[PDB]
């Protein structure tokens, strides 16, 4: 398992194991396979509030550390703030509850979860009456400056965004008196959306591409678009699995190593979880390369339509 060095002086492990599960699934689970990815070689962590789950994967890293698997310096943890929390002054107290129920004392890595916010409260999915996201607005430059602070007091290492378009990085990148670049761009990416211009511009920015959803995504009736191919299912990424006798997941993740994006996996079956760090085994070559470039349609997994409306939502710019 290899690193990329972030803007920050810092490493990033390329493999980042993805704990999200829908809430259909025991918060238990995550405390498991957490614990299982660790055992099975990956070092990068990814959760968030919205997941609901910081205090079984922090309990679960903390037990790696307790019967001495790793240390706290091996592990790559990274939370993320909710759009309800974009308002400055929620910001810090975000991450120190999400220090708290963790038990860690400090976060490898916070991100602004989405550019999108929304309003303040108790509720994870603010709604009105007629179930329509209720949706608010700050200036995200504020909701970085607060998230600069959090850097500056040692409470994260490194913090970045997550779903943002060239335009709003842009926003942050040119915000005058900016402390810390954002070490990384959490996004959508998968061959049939490679999102190519956008990972040329965060390398020319020397902002790392990390890449969620690579394996398709978890097609939530609730949340995926109901018409989207099914990626693992793909005729090209299943061909070039049987000439490399690997599986579709791992061709996919492999052509993200290769083009020097950061790739997350989410799973939480166990022969999964030990298959996935299977991705170091082999290479691709770069005519395989070309094939999955070819696959692009610009398609997000995410049905987040109904939301276009959102003056942030980040898809109504090219890039
Ligand atoms: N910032 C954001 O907006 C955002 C959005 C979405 C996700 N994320 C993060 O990124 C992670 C990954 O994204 P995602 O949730 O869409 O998941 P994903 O990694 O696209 O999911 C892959 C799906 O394929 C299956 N899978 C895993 N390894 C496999 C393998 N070797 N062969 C065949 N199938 C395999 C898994 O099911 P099994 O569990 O059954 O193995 C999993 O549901 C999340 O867990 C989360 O941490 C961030
Ligand atoms: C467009 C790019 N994607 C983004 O920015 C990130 C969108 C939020 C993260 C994941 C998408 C959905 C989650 C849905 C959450 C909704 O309740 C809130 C969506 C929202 C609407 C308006 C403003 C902010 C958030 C669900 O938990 C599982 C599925 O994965």
């Amino acid at each position: 398992q290899q690193c990329v060095k972030l803007n920050d002086g810092h490493f990033m492990p390329v493999l980042g194991f993805g704990t999200y599960a829908p809430p259909e699934v025991p918060r238990s689970k995550a405390l498991e396979v957490t614990k299982l990815a660790i055992e099975a070689g990956f070092r990068h962590i990814d959760s968030a509030h919205l997941y609901n789950n910081e205090e079984q994967v922090g309990l679960a890293i903390r037990s790696k550390i307790a019967d001495g698997s790793v240390k706290r310096e091996d592990i790559f943890y990274t939370s993320k703030l909710w759009s309800t929390f974009h308002r400055p002054e929620l910001v810090r107290p975000a991450l120190e509850n999400s220090l708290k129920k963790a038990q860690l004392d400090y976060v490898d890595l916070y991100l602004i979860h989405s550019p999108m916010s929304l309003k303040p409260g108790e509720e994870l999915s603010p709604t009105d009456e007629n179930g329509k996201v209720i949706f608010d607005i700050v200036d995200l430059c504020t909701t970085w400056e607060a998230m600069e602070k959090c850097k500056d007091a040692g409470l994260a290492k490194s913090i970045g965004v997550s779903n943002f378009n060239r335009r709003q990085l842009e926003m942050i990148l040119n915000k005058p008196g900016l402390k810390y670049k954002p070490v990384c761009n959490q996004v959508e990416c998968h061959p049939y959306f490679n999102r190519s211009k956008l990972l040329d511009f965060c390398k020319s920015k020397d902002i790392v591409l990390v890449a969620y959803s690579a394996l398709g995504s978890q097609r939530d009736k609730r949340w995926v678009d109901p018409n989207s191919p099914v990626l693992l299912e793909d005729p090209v990424l299943c061909a070039l699995a049987k000439k490399h006798k690997r599986t579709p997941a791992l061709i996919a993740l492999r052509y993200q190593l290769q083009r020097g994006v950061v790739v997350l996996a989410k799973s939480y079956n166990e022969q999964r979880i030990r298959q996935n760090v299977q991705v170091f085994e082999f290479q691709l070559t770069a005519e395989d390369m070309k094939a999955i470039d070819g696959l692009d349609r610009n398609l997000h997994y995410f049905n987040s339509d109904s939301f276009a409306s959102h003056p942030n939502y980040p898809y109504s710019d090219e890039y």
